[PDB]
């Protein structure tokens, strides 16, 4: 126990240059470095799952960024974890696999409850998230879940329109082949169809006509 207790102590002194200018306490360097045998030993000795670093990062956040997989599990299975989370800018960890494109955690953070339809401050959810980086896998998983196809962020832009602005054609047709309704423009009444010429992703217009 005094051995357990002098090395957190010890470690977490040589580790504070780094802290301190992030905001993270160990729990976060474990997940960021991927460390699932340090992730379990910290949360053992009482680390915080959901403490958060400078930009509002839980080591959840920090898990999926990267690519933690080990780490992204122990946390999962600690009932103390809050899956929905949210970055300052009110990114969750569901949003960041999808637009990060992280494999497999897309389809755990859903089997494991966490709010699907969840959305950052700019009103995006992990689906308008996907479809924005073309990230196809995940625009079917969260689309096999029901997640909400025709949502729309603080602009009324729905994953499709960003899809086609975003020039993601494999994701565009994922979420037609969905029925995602084409005919919803966004705030200044311009239709998926409509950013999409404007940006000459011709291969898009195609598939919305
Ligand atoms: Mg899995």
């Amino acid at each position: 126990t005094a051995q357990v207790i002098s090395d957190l102590l010890a470690q977490g002194a040589e580790l504070n240059a780094t802290m301190d200018k992030t905001g993270e306490t160990s729990l976060h360097l474990a997940a960021r470095f991927a460390r699932a045998d340090a992730a379990k030993r910290l949360l053992d000795a009482g680390a915080d799952a959901n403490s958060q670093d400078n930009t509002g990062r839980t080591p959840l956040h920090a898990a999926v960024a990267a690519d933690a997989m080990g780490v992204f599990q122990i946390l999962l299975r600690n009932r103390a974890t809050n899956l929905n989370a949210r970055m300052h800018d009110g990114t969750t960890p569901l949003i960041l696999a999808a637009r990060l494109a992280i494999e497999g955690m897309v389809e755990d953070l859903i089997t494991a409850d966490a709010d699907i339809n969840a959305a950052d401050n700019s009103g995006k959810t992990a689906l308008h998230w996907a479809a924005a980086v073309n990230n196809t896998e995940a625009v079917n998983i969260l689309l096999m879940h029901h997640a909400n196809r025709d949502a729309q962020d603080d602009k009324d832009e729905t994953p499709l329109f960003l899809a086609a602005r975003e020039g993601s054609y494999e994701a565009s047709k994922a979420l037609l082949d969905n029925f995602a309704n084409r005919e919803i423009t966004d705030h200044m009444d311009r239709l998926p169809r409509d950013v999409a010429s404007e940006r000459l992703h011709h291969d898009i217009v195609r598939l919305l006509d």
